[PDB]
């Protein structure tokens, strides 16, 4: 039972614990029998949840969020749990660190993570080589593409331009993960080098004008879809200072939720729409769906549910469109 692995992982550093099952995640990817046998019993498929979006086939919109799978080393075994995507990284052009530990915390009552990483990655040379490992893979699968740390703002286009070089040949999609004037810039010189979908990543905490401006940019520049959100640093709760970096898990559900309607009610008839953050069961999916979301992705209610979490979210979710009318999730995406 999940809840005893919960009781030893919740007692350890959250982010030792996270090590803990990346190695065992890692381990397991290695047999394709094991993958196939973890599929039968967490796998969950239904044509109703099928869609085709840029090019590509998504089984069910269910993704996991960048962050989790960092290397590109886990993919095999995280396919086998039921998701219906998987979006790697984020990955640097070269190795990094990322910030001084501890930099992952918990808020096991609220159903919260805190954290704040910093693109800890052992970069995109390796990270290629570990997707190719054992590619090809059952779903789509996202390169999140990140600026090194020291990279200057001068020559930081040109540091996005080495990190996409090198994953030119990995993944269906990229995500950069984000001023109105570089991101057309970045976009621009992105579509010169793929035919690749494009999406960007904002965080939750802009001006709506602000937001407004900055994904407009992305869009008309040949961005093909908006990723909302990364986590907040807004929620200024007295159990979890700022120092600690940002909120993800339920305490985000309200916030990202608030800037997806508006970024639905601008953008939706021009833009592919993923919505993340504080997505925990089906009907929170369900309402990001219906707000105008073509795919979700989850981290934080990962960690609470654990291996169940897809089954559980897709067969409530399947059930939720048959209860309103809808033959399949495309019919859904509907204000
Ligand atoms: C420990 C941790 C690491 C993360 N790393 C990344 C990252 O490397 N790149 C990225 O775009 N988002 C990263 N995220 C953000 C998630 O992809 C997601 O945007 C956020 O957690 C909100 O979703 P959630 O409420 O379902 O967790 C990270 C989140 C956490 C908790």
């Amino acid at each position: 039972l999940y809840p005893l692995v919960k009781k030893y992982l919740f007692s350890l550093d959250a982010e030792d614990a996270h090590e803990k099952v990346c190695k065992i995640l890692r381990t397991l990817s290695k047999s394709s029998f094991l993958c196939s046998l973890i599929h039968s019993q967490w796998g969950y498929k239904n044509p109703k949840l099928e869609n085709e979006i840029l090019g590509l086939n998504f089984p069910n919109p269910l993704g996991l969020a960048a962050g989790f799978d960092k290397n590109a080393s886990m993919l095999r075994a995280l396919i086998a749990f039921g998701f219906g995507y998987l979006e790697a990284g984020t990955l640097t052009n070269e190795a990094q660190v990322g910030n001084e530990r501890p930099r992952l915390f918990r808020h096991i009552e609220e159903e919260s993570l805190q954290n704040a990483m910093g693109f800890n990655n052992y970069g995109a040379v390796l990270g290629a080589r570990s997707f190719n490992r054992f590619a090809p893979y059952k779903t789509p699968i996202g390169i999140n593409l990140g600026k090194n740390k020291h990279i200057e703002q001068a020559h930081a286009l040109e540091d996005y331009k080495a990190v996409l070089n090198q994953c030119l040949n990995i993944g269906d999609y990229y995500t950069f993960n984000l001023n109105k004037a570089f991101v057309n810039e970045l976009f621009c010189m992105a579509k010169e080098m793929t035919h690749k979908p494009l999406f960007l990543k904002i965080a939750p905490d802009l001006e709506i004008d602000d937001m407004l401006e900055i994904v407009n940019s992305a869009i008309e520049a040949g961005a093909h879809g908006i990723i909302a959100t990364n986590t907040t640093i807004d929620k200024s709760l007295v159990f979890a200072p700022k120092e600690m970096g940002g909120l993800s898990g339920k305490c985000l559900t309200k916030k990202s939720r608030e800037v997806f309607k508006e970024l639905a009610k601008a953008f939706f008839n021009k833009s592919v729409l993923v919505s993340v953050g504080g997505i925990s069961d089906a009907k929170e999916a369900y309402e990001r769906i219906k707000m105008g979301a073509s795919l979700l992705q989850i981290y934080s209610a990962f960690i609470y549910n654990g291996p169940n979490l897809c089954q559980n979210i897709l067969k409530d979710l399947v059930k939720l469109l048959q209860k309103d009318g809808f033959l399949s999730v495309k019919e859904a995406i509907g204000a």
